[PDB]
């Protein structure tokens, strides 16, 4: 991939990671939601999908496949962030930024697929406790997801 795409991906993913850590440190301080490791069953109950990056895994590494999963996964996360609907007033600015920065990264992934000619159901959280635990889950899912796509992308070089 061109170095400028890798360099732009690095800058964009580290901002979405910083954004996610901000959401996570507020809801832990504020509502004791600090161990996303515990919320797994509840995520499962809530219906919070978890994007596969299989084609970005060594035994299945394929540039088109990895990029297309990466993007479809980012797109999903876009919906998930839309569905949290700010979580609570105190948190809606941090969600807004995270939403802006995840959308910028997904436009970049898609733009690149087009340059290469290889282009191309949402949870209901109705209580505030659902949006608060959904917010900590999605934020740490997104983080690991990105760390995965990056090691894959860096090796496609």
């Amino acid at each position: 991939l061109p170095q400028s795409f890798l360099l732009k991906c690095l800058e964009q993913m580290r901002k979405v990671q910083a954004d996610g850590t901000a959401l996570q440190e507020t809801l832990c301080a504020t509502h004791q939601l600090c161990h996303p490791e515990e919320l797994v069953l509840l995520g499962h109950a809530l219906g919070i999908p978890q994007p596969p990056l299989s084609s970005c895994s060594s035994q299945a590494l394929q540039l088109m496949g990895c990029l297309r999963q990466l993007h479809s996964g980012l797109f999903l996360y876009q919906g998930l962030l839309q569905a949290l609907a700010g979580i609570s007033p105190e948190l809606a600015p941090t969600l807004d930024t995270l939403q802006l920065d995840t959308t910028d990264f997904a436009i970049n992934i898609w733009q690149q697929m087009e340059d290469l000619g290889m282009a191309p159901t949402m949870p209901a959280f109705t209580s505030a406790f659902q949006r608060r635990a959904g917010g900590v889950l999605v934020a740490s899912n997104l983080q690991s997801f990105l760390e995965l796509a990056y090691r894959a992308l860096r090796h496609f070089a």
